[PDB]
């Protein structure tokens, strides 16, 4: 009972049924009528008849994104499944909303289509909708939406026409409306009757309306003349829950403070590329906003400028519930204790992003200063040494890694000219427990002095540098240091007898992640790395093919806590047994992939009694033990896809084989001895080239009878010979 | 009479036989008697003995470098029966030791990256007749063996390089006739004044790498135990009047003594890069004893950790009259200003100032206007605001700034600083200049015309790798003799959807000849027609010709009347229309478009480009070729189609065009040269026809084709190693002309 083409699996106590991206021309009818959930997007699907989903009763979902990769839909072609709420169907070409739509609809999706029209024939039936998405479709010269053609959805929470030539907000909308988006939608004007009964409306989008034309990965034209939106006084009189307003890229050049004047639960105010640096310097409107907790005002620069100073209006004061203040691209060359004064006193302030402002010179000292500050932002600036379901204005990935930013206060000053670590570097700064110096040219000969004033630094990523850390002594002034970050770096003054030295790894009692990935690392001098707290080590892109010399064979064995081990990209052809061997018996997991691995013996694996994953992808073995079995009784998977594996040899803790991408040509019924009790839960074999002959008849009578082993991409797993077969999968035979 | 595996060639009244890289085993016994120079390097050469070289008298040069490449066994007297051989190149060839039996007439040996360690009487006291002796890279044995006097009877000896060695000590009894001596990274930490007792006539001598400061070098690097520096004696350079080029590079320095140039009044060329004389550069007692000095380098002399706010010139700096360039690279300071420059203002030859990877925050830019002959002020790698072991290891040799870019006049490199924008006092107070180099400092200025206003006579413009947008009609108008516009790499930052791209500007210039708009994703223009009355080469490779061709952009290039070197390569074209490349300057003498994914093209079409000498098609997929080439063009000299699908050569393609003379066919799918496609009885000059990685047929249809090869001489085909057929099995591998 092994599905094809979908691999079907539970989810919340329902079936459901993956067939995305499989090459399908029509809709399958070998799919499992228990399923709840269809998704077949990514496929060259052309029809949508009544006979598609044929006895798919309990369909609540179905997703037909991208179909082909324009589409035919019949006139009530899903009005068959009662049960169906959620309907996806984006990039489809198709150039009128479908007639026929079952009423249970409460999420449906049209975007990317060829749209124009918004009838009550295809919505007005759908009074069950709660949300609707109809972007990006005249992008006719305006969209024809019908008069009250929303009214009738009473139940209607998210209403999104953005990037469609509107020009005018749609009249009679409904009154349970939570959340309007309208971004990009050549509306230059707004006034009061717009939203006269959006009493319940939480978010409006305005964004894009009259732009400030910057970097935008759509179509971009300004309103003539520099004209910015023009909103009326009383526009925003009757939206009392409005929480969310995005205001980005509408060329405003001033706030006026009347249109929250009724709105006190603002908590999201997005003003990203506009003109208000005078705003900024007077902002009448910033009294108005007591509950804001995130402020955007970046990328509002005036061109040609580069002013000595920002100019922090004392009203910031007034934003007593802040939580976060976005400055980017303000431009300015020095950051002083006194234009951040209005700042200071806000209790919730814990992200001040000043990112790509080109400061040259900021007095660390202001940051003692406040009062709750846990992300410091100051990437892309000059200082020197001591999809349209994104949001495409706002900053929204993590401005540090999650994982540094879990370490406390975080100071980021990667991509900046700090070309060397300077006596006064860290001096007035905070307790600092995560810090980036990512992409700095810096050539700090690294002695143990140079992060004293920031001793509790736990989690530090000196990535992309020229540094030289050959010293013993080197960052051993952070006692508290669990990850150490050095890929990408190129050491710039090598010593022959000396450059690499990694005493200074033996220091560190907490030390859990070290990434020396991309170091260049031919040459060492002790010979081995001691550590008893490290855990992870990340050697990849180095040159172990040139240390394994009889004098590297122990480099790891001090490592005796290691349990993580990356040794990919280091050229390896052999692994010498002995220097194997001398790899740390606590290792867990060890990836050997991308390498040009020969051979491998399989026999080293008895000293590793707790190895549970083995990654040899991207090699060239053609070799496979015939007794793994009394080697290792720990090992959960085996990875070994990009091989050259043309043979399975023949004869329990193991659940997952990567086979695929090999030179296997069949699998013969000596190698299929499954009496024992082997617990194997998953099979990869796509990417061989197969031979569709009564051979490969003894490997489908296994597939049938251990149903189990899950063998995914059953599309892919195609047998190049016979021409009658080639093309097609190994599970469509005679 | 075609020669194989050498392509042999006259020069001189002497022939030279290139035969290196053919992938050959052993020495070739195919190689003309007449030659005077044989090349067989990069091969897999084993042996070498004395019928290796049979019967070729006249041989003056060997050139046996790298053999094998991935040892070599030379018998004793392998090479003296060849009375005239002058110059014997044997590098990368693993020697244990120097080889025995060298004919006495050499005078030029090289024997460099070998496993030499001793330095013997046998192979080197016989060789009287030595000019030129390289040995470096072989004790790089504790020590290089070097026996007292084995140089003592080479009275003829100009050139002895003993660099990267493990020397330790200068080799005692060297002859008086040498003129330049090499010692660079020898271990010698040392230096007495009896090391260069009779040495007189010696003009040059390279003492780099002595006690080093280890910074990026590319061989091993090892410092002399506490910090120490080369122990140079007080009297070590005084019997080297004639001393021209002294390098003392990477040597650890802290302190120069003035008596070392006492008497060295010629000396020229001093390099001191990678010491720690930033006290002498501010003292500089040494520097009143080079009155004729014109090169001096004192680059990476840095103290680490130290960042200075102005740079300490000494006074002394104005007694270097004959200064011509001074190399102040890695100083690292955070400004430069008027009065620090002082002691270099008044030297009337000084013409290069390289003061590149310095880190300065602020330049006045006025003082550059007090130097009495400035040419070349190169400035990248600093942070401006807006407003191999024949190798020179340690002095940066290529030119800093383009020679075609220094030829206009003043040249200023301003590149990888801070110039995010042109600021209003960005080029004031700046001399004349006419070479502006501004590349990759994140520039997203809005050109409007008004930017170069201080600097107008720039003639050579370099805006590289910057995000500037140039879409105002008025934009660079203000530099009226612009003649070289580089705008490579730039990504626009502020598209507006029916503006971007406007080449409008273009237009504007009464004398612009070179335009580069090579990578700048020119997907969409605005009238869409580009005019241009001096224009001559135009780079338009890494656009989006496909987009703007599939028909309001079918006459973009129509208006450029006087262009002749266009570059369509990169442009992903499937198909040019045919309107499109009517539409093309008939003026143009070289087009390419290749790189693309060409199926079919035009040949017709040519007819209308009577000027028409080189036509690139190569990296495409086309696959037929007219049979009246002859008909539409009578001007092409060069036709480039290598790396394409052309699996068939039409009858008569070679018949009736006498203008072309290279022919490239070469990573082709051909199969076989049929009789009828060979009709030469016309006058075509067909001078060179490339034809090597096809997949020939070595059967008896390549039979016709090969007596063609014999009776057309004149028609050169490189490569012969390289034309290989595929099948038969039989044949597989081996060349074409090694046939029955
Ligand atoms: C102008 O400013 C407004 C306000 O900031 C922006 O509005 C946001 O727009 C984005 C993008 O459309 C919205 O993001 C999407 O939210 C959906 C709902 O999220 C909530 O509910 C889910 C559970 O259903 C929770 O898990 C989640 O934490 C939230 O509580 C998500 O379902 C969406 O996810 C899908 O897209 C992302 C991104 O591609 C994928 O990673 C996911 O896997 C998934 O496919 C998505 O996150 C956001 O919710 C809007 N804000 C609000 C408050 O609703 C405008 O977009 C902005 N305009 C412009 C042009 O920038
Ligand atoms: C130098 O070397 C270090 C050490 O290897 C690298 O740091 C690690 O980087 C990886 C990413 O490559 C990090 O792993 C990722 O962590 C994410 C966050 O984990 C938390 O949240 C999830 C829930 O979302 C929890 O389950 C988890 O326990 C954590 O609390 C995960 O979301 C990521 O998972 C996704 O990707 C993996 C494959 O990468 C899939 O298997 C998952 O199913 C999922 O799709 C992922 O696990 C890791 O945390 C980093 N370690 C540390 C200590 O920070 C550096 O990146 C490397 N530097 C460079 C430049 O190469
Ligand atoms: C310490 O400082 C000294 C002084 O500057 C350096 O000495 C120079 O070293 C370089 C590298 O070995 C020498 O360069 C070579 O010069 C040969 C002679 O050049 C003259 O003669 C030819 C005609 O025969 C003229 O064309 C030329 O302009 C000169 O007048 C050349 O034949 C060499 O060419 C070969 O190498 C180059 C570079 O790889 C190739 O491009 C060529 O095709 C060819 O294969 C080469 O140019 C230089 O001459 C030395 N100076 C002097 C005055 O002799 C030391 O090298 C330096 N030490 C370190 C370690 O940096
Ligand atoms: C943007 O576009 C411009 C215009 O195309 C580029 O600038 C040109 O770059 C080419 C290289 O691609 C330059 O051509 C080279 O010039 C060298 C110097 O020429 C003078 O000296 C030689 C004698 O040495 C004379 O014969 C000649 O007449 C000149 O007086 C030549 O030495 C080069 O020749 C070598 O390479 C070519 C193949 O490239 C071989 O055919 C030769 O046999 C030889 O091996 C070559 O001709 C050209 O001069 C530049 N022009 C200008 C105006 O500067 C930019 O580089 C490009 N920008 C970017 C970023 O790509
Ligand atoms: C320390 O600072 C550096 C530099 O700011 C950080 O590197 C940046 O990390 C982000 C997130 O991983 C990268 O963003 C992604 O880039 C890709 C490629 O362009 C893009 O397709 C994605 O949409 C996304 O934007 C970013 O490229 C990368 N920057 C560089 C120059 O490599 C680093 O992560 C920081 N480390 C910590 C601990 O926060
Ligand atoms: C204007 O300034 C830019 C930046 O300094 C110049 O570009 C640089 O040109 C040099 C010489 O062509 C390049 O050097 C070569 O680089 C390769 C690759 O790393 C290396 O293998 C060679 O040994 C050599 O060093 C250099 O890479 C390139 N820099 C960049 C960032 O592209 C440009 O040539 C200048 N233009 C003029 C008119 O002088
Ligand atoms: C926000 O104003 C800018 C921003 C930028 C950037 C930039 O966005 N960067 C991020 C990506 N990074 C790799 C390079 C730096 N580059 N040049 C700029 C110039 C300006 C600017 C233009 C005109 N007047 C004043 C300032
Ligand atoms: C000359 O002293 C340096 C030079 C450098 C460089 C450099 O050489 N660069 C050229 C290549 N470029 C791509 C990046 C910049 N990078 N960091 C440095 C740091 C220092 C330095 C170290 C210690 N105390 C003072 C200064
Ligand atoms: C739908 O699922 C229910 C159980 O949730 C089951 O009783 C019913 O028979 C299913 N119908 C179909 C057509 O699968
Ligand atoms: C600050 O944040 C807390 C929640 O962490 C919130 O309860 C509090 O009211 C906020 N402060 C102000 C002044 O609103
Ligand atoms: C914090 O800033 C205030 C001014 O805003 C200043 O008076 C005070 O001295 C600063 N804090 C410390 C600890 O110096
Ligand atoms: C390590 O740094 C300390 C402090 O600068 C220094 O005393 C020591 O000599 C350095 N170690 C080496 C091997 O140079
Ligand atoms: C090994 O590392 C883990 C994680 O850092 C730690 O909990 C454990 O105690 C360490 N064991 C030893 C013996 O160091
Ligand atoms: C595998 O390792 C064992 C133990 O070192 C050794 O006896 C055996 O010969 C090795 N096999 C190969 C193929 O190297
Ligand atoms: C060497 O060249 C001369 C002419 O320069 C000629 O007379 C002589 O015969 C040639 N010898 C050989 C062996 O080719
Ligand atoms: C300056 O250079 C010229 C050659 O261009 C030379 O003749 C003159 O002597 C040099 N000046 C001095 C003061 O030596
Ligand atoms: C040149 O510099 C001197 C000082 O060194 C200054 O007095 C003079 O005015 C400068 N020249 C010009 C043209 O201003
Ligand atoms: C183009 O440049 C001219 C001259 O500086 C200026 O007057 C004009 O406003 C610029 N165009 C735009 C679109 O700003
Ligand atoms: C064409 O360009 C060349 C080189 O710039 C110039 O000498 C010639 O006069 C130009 N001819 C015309 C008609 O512009
Ligand atoms: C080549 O161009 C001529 C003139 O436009 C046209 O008649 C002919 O059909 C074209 N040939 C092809 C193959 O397009």
């Amino acid at each position: 009972s092994r599905s094809y083409p979908c691999d079907e699996k539970k989810q919340n106590d329902s079936v459901i049924a993956e067939c995305s991206n499989r090459r399908l021309q029509e809709v399958p009818q070998t799919v499992g009528k228990y399923v709840t959930e269809l998704d077949l997007s990514d496929n060259f699907i052309t029809h949508i008849t009544n006979e598609s989903f044929q006895g798919l009763q309990n369909l609540t979902k179905i997703n037909l994104n991208h179909n082909p990769n324009g589409l035919n839909i019949t006139d009530g072609a899903f009005l068959n499944l009662k049960n169906l709420r959620e309907l996806l169907l984006e990039d489809n070409q198709l150039p009128q909303i479908p007639s026929g739509l079952p009423e249970s609809l409460t999420e449906l999706s049209l975007i990317q289509n060829n749209i124009y029209n918004i009838t009550k024939e295809g919505i007005s039936r759908l009074i069950n909708l709660k949300n609707l998405y109809l972007a990006w479709n005249c992008y006719c010269e305006k969209t024809n939406i019908e008069d009250g053609v929303f009214e009738t959805l009473t139940n209607l929470e998210l209403l999104s026409l953005s990037f469609n030539s509107l020009s005018h907000v749609p009249p009679k909308l409904p009154s349970s409306l939570r959340k309007l988006f309208l971004s990009n939608t050549q509306i230059k004007y707004i006034s009061e009757e717009d939203f006269k009964g959006l009493i319940n409306l939480t978010l409006l989008d305005l964004s894009g309306n009259c732009p400030r034309c910057f970097n935008a990965p759509f179509p971009c034209v300004p309103c003539d003349g520099g004209a910015s939106i023009n909103i009326d006084r009383f526009a925003f009189q009757n939206l009392t829950q409005l929480r969310y307003l995005n205001l980005s890229s509408t060329s405003l050049r001033k706030i006026n403070a009347a249109w929250f004047k009724n709105m006190p639960h603002l908590k999201v105010l997005d003003l990203e590329f506009n003109y208000l640096v005078g705003e900024i310097a007077s902002g009448a409107f910033l009294t108005m906003l007591p509950r804001l907790e995130i402020l955007d005002l970046s990328f509002n620069y005036i061109k040609g400028s580069y002013p000595q100073h920002i100019n922090i209006s004392r009203n910031f004061s007034k934003l007593l519930s802040l939580r976060a203040l976005h400055l980017r691209g303000y431009v300015f060359q020095e950051l002083r204790e006194d234009d951040f004064q209005p700042l200071m006193q806000l209790p919730n302030l814990s992200t001040i992003n000043l990112g790509i402002n080109f400061i040259k010179q900021i007095d660390f000292k202001l940051f003692q200063n406040f009062s709750n500050l846990e992300i410091i932002y100051l990437s892309e600036n000059r200082i020197s040494p001591l999809d349209p379901h994104s949001n495409f204005y706002h900053f929204t990935r993590p401005l540090i890694k999650p994982q540094c930013a879990a370490y406390g206060k975080a100071l980021d000053l990667s991509l900046n000219s700090i070309f060397f670590i300077g006596p006064n570097q860290f001096e007035n700064l905070p307790d600092i427990a995560c810090l980036n110096l990512s992409a700095n040219s810096n050539a700090q000969v690294l002695s143990g002095t140079e992060f004293s004033a920031i001793p509790h630094v736990k989690y530090l990523d000196l990535t992309n540098n020229r540094l030289d850390f050959d010293n013993a002594s080197a960052l051993t002034e952070l006692s508290d240091l669990e990850v150490l970050d050095l890929s990408y770096n190129s050491h710039y003054f090598r010593i022959a007898g000396v450059t690499h030295h990694l005493e200074f790894i033996q220091n560190f009692t907490n030390l859990k992640v070290l990434n020396l990935s991309h170091n260049n690392i031919y040459t060492l001098t002790k010979y081995n790395l001691e550590s008893k707290s490290l855990v992870e080590l990340v050697f990849s892109g180095n040159r172990l093919d040139i240390l394994w010399d009889n004098r590297y064979i122990s480099i790891f064995k001090g490592l005796k806590n290691l349990t993580r081990l990356d040794l990919s990209l280091n050229r390896l052809k052999h692994i010498p047994n002995e220097a194997f061997l001398n790899l740390p018996a606590s290792l867990t997991e060890l990836h050997i992939n991308d390498n040009m691995l020969k051979f491998f013996n399989w026999t080293l694996l008895q000293q590793f009694p707790r190895l549970e994953l083995l990654d040899l992808r991207g090699n060239k073995l053609l070799f496979l033990t015939d007794s793994l079995s009394d080697f290792t009784s720990s090992l959960r998977t085996l990875l070994l896809s990009h091989n050259r594996i043309s043979h399975l040899p023949s004869g329990s803790s193991l659940k997952h084989l990567d086979l695929s991408s090999n030179l296997l040509k069949t699998i013969n019924k000596s190698a299929l001895e499954t009496k024992t009790t082997t617990k194997l839960s998953m099979l990869e074999l796509h990417g061989n080239p197969f031979e569709c002959t009564c051979d490969i008849g003894d490997f489908r009578r296994w597939m049938d009878e251990h149903l189990n082993v899950k063998i995914p991409r059953l599309v892919d797993v195609i047998c190049a010979s016979p021409g009658d077969q080639r093309g097609k999968s190994i599970v469509s035979l005679e």
